[PDB]
């Protein structure tokens, strides 16, 4: 259910969740497989209120793009039905981050970040 508040929690079925996988042949030092899980929400296209449409799509973050979608790459399982549920606990976080601008009622602690996007032209 994602359910950020008391009138916002989305039935897990809003979103487009696609599989991502890379080939052995490397040019670093690489030898691990892939089998991970991409999650992408297109809050334009979600039952969030406008809001949340707001505060999502003015928000400023390395993962989210203007045109109103967020990206998270889950990789931590060897498997490609456990990063699925790994995605969605980085989801209502940065949501609930992006949506507000400061608390400590509620656990919160930030962190290093380690992490890039890939533009398409």
């Amino acid at each position: 259910m994602i359910v950020i508040s008391r009138h916002v929690a989305i039935p897990d079925g809003e979103l487009e969740i696609t599989a991502i996988r890379a080939q052995g042949a490397g040019g670093q030092h690489v030898n691990k497989t892939s089998t991970a899980i991409h999650l992408r929400f297109d809050i334009r296209a979600s039952s969030l209120p406008e809001y949340y449409k707001e505060r999502l799509l003015a928000a400023s973050h390395h993962l989210i793009s203007s045109d109103g979608v967020i990206v998270i790459k889950a990789q931590e399982y060897r498997s490609q039905e456990l990063n699925r549920e790994a995605a969605l606990a980085r989801l209502v976080a940065m949501i609930k981050e992006l949506t507000t601008e400061k608390k400590a009622r509620r656990p919160t602690r930030s962190g290093p970040s380690s992490g890039e996007n890939l533009y398409f032209q």
